């Protein structure tokens, strides 16, 4: 219904990502023996969308990612009149999880953000395992196109119903665990923009790669499903 | 239906969470080599809600937390009326639960629950990372506003029936995932107090910090999903 | 239909449950630096119930377990005329596992089943933590009544359909996660029989101990779901 | 509908298993202090099947497995005549996913996929734990069998509906736990093909086995519902 339902809806399930899969990833893996590690960050990732996607989803679509919106946008699934509209409401609720996590962050003596890399997406000397730019650049695409692909698919007319959050959210824990290693997995440019503003250096000059590849990316997933796949 | 069945799915429903989610991180969490962490933790307190939330929702709502009773009381979703019975009934089953908890935790040679903590939320020194006390109040803060809206969006009118559940559940087990270095999570009035009665010492001194800011966080995210998302 | 085609169900399904959940323990836990722990055991034993609740569910009621079995009759779900039935079913598919399980775990140099405790439960000197025999009873007792109430309620006449098998198959998972460190977890006679068998010394000793409080423990949930929870 | 979907469909999710479960092993698992282990691995697994089991499962029955197709054949639940069609497009989406992943994995240096195995299923000398041939033979055969039950059953007329991705993708996560130590576990011919190309060595060598195994166990699995469990 009218669209302030809406751009709320994907401001507040864009928050509950970043704050809660990037705060899972600074707060929580590497804590001294106990930590969760990289698939403890991915299942936090998922568990964003899968829970916000049941809480907000009936309301605006669920995308909270520009990737998403972008993508069902070339699918034939989302009109081009709300896509600008959604992308600033996920990037304006990404930015505010991540300056609220930024405090809650410094509350611990020797907290660095930009030392640490506030969970941020980069790829070369930023990558986590030391990957170049071009096995960056065929992860995320083919990660993006594949999480547009499965959205696609699991919310078709002939879909099982009332599923759709649960297939998503698990896509997206599964990308992450493929892809921390490469890029830190990134497959949602609001995300990579709400960390790289608080990181303050190397993150926002790599920034562009995390628009780029990941949109790229989920246009060519909603062509697939749209050409191939789907009537 | 009568009033009694409902206290009583309260009562054994809290009872789950505090003995599943509490008995994991005494018993299981630093287990030598073979332990669970905090992903296992966190995994463990989800399930609980999830697990119950199927057993007896039908019965009481499924609440199993004075902060989700009383923030779905200010989201115009429940009774102001029987608001107290259910704070009563979960800190009671609560209670039980800690109690055989110690019980089990003491036939083990070394058990000490005031030196250990016993699984007590707290901040400043007796936060497990060393956060401080505004690190921890803007941590449970988001996390119970967060937990109340997707409660209150999963089992809207609109939602997908059935679902509600797994959502819950799992939003429970991403809030662990985040919040465990901070505070060992709260997000939970009758929780918190359980496990502070045995601990003895400093999480009863505390324990009023865990019943304002979960609560104020509930009611903050029950009037955001009433006033900006419902309708 | 025909009761042929339910004990072959329970048969199989315990089968999965012992094969499956044991094997994740007996081959995958402890293996160097990649292994699964007391986690991936837990998951992996929920997802034999989870797995077969839903393939054979349909047949048998998906009970896998004596505890189950005889905490349904309590709870007037299930009539005590096909209850040994199921028993022996359990218990055969359970066996039948084991010496499959032991089979393939002596193809590895070094495998001693008698030594290693080929994932069977114990207490005191053969509890994993360490714990006294009174741990064992309250943890056991409290988890298969907790478990039943959760059975009971999942499968209730109004609770939402198609779903038990997910709630079922994860309160068995959350189980795993708590008590693992206190007995190896039972809260399964046919489970505990199995490995039994093929350790040979000490968990043939304490078997009855796993016999005894389980289906105690099955039954108290039972009739605290019939009696204070069901009309 | 008409055949291109279809295939198209089996190729795309083959393809999403491999570089899925493959990359997690490949990328992820045993990242210094962080990766992600055997149990992620798993979760990978499952992950896949789960997810494009939503999303093209009302395409094309969401085999993503040459053992899954023929089992089902032998089920009498699929037609031989689409059964080569479906073996093809799974190894080709199979392979063109490892070309990727190996693509992706060369990009860091000192990857070298013939010493590493590449994810590579085998037994004996090449098996993860040091697994004879009939240890590993026993593994596959049953969980190839089980597999092919709870594909059966939980897509059997009487489960409940929607819920099959579900419990199909998690028993592939079960199955992960229980044998990577053994065969870095194969249940899939497709996916041990895409890799062993890309590993060049032995695994090239022992593929028979991940053919003639899981193919013989699916079938017995989908005889053992279609002869002992079905009507
Ligand atoms: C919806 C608003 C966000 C738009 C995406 C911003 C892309 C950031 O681009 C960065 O800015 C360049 C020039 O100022 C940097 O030098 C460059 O490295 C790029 O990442
Ligand atoms: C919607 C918010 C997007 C903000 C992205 C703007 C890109 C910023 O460019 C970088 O700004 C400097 C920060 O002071 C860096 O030091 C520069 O290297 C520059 O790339
Ligand atoms: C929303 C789209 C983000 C802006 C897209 C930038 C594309 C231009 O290509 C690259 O951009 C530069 C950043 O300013 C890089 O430094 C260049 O190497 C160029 O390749
Ligand atoms: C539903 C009954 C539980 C009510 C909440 C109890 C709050 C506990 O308050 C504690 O008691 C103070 C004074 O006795 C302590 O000194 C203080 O630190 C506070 O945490
Ligand atoms: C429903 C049960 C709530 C119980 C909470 C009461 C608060 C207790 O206050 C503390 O009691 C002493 C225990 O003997 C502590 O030592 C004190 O510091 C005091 O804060
Ligand atoms: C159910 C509500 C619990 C009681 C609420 C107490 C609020 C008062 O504020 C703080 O309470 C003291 C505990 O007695 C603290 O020690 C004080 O610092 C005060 O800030
Ligand atoms: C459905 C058949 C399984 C029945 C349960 C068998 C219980 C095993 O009892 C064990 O046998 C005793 C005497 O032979 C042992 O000494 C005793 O320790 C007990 O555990
Ligand atoms: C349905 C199978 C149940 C089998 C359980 C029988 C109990 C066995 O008792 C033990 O048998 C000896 C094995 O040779 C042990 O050494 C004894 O200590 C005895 O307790
Ligand atoms: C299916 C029920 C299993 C048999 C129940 C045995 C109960 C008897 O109590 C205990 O049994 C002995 C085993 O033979 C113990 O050794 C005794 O200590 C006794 O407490
Ligand atoms: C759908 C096409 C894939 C068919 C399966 C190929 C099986 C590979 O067999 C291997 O080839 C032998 C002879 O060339 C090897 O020496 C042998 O070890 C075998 O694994
Ligand atoms: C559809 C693709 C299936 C490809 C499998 C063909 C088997 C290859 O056999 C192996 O080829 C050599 C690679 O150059 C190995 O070195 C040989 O040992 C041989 O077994
Ligand atoms: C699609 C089926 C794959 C081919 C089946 C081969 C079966 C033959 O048995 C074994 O095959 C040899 C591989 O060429 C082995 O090396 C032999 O030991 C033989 O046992």
């Amino acid at each position: 219904s009218h669209m302030f339902r809406k751009l709320a809806a994907e401001s507040f399930g864009t928050f509950w990502l970043v704050f809660g899969g990037s705060g899972s990833a600074v707060l929580a893996a590497g804590f001294p023996e106990l930590g969760i590690g990289f698939a403890g960050v991915a299942l936090a990732f998922g568990l964003t969308v899968l829970t916000m996607a049941f809480a907000v989803g009936h309301i605006s679509g669920g995308h909270f990612n520009p990737a998403v919106t972008i993508g069902l946008w070339a699918g034939g699934r989302f009109p081009a009149k709300e896509v600008v509209g959604y992308v600033i409401a996920q990037v304006v609720g990404g930015i505010v999880a991540a300056a609220l996590l930024y405090l809650i962050a410094s509350g611990k003596t020797g907290f660095d953000a930009a030392a640490s890399g506030f969970a941020s997406n980069g790829y070369g000397e930023h990558s986590p395992g030391g990957y170049s730019m071009l096995s960056a650049l065929v992860v995320e695409l083919v990660l993006s196109a594949g999480f547009l692909l499965v959205i696609h698919g699991a919310t078709d007319k002939f879909a099982p119903a009332g599923f759709a959050p649960i297939a998503i959210g698990l896509a997206l824990t599964l990308i992450h665990l493929i892809s921390i290693p490469v890029t830190n997995c990134s497959v949602n440019p609001a995300r990579s923009t709400a960390v790289a503003i608080f990181q303050g250096g190397w993150a926002l000059e790599q920034l562009w790669f995390f628009w780029v590849v990941p949109i790229v990316g989920g246009i060519i997933g909603g062509l697939i499903y749209r050409t191939l796949l789907e009537k």
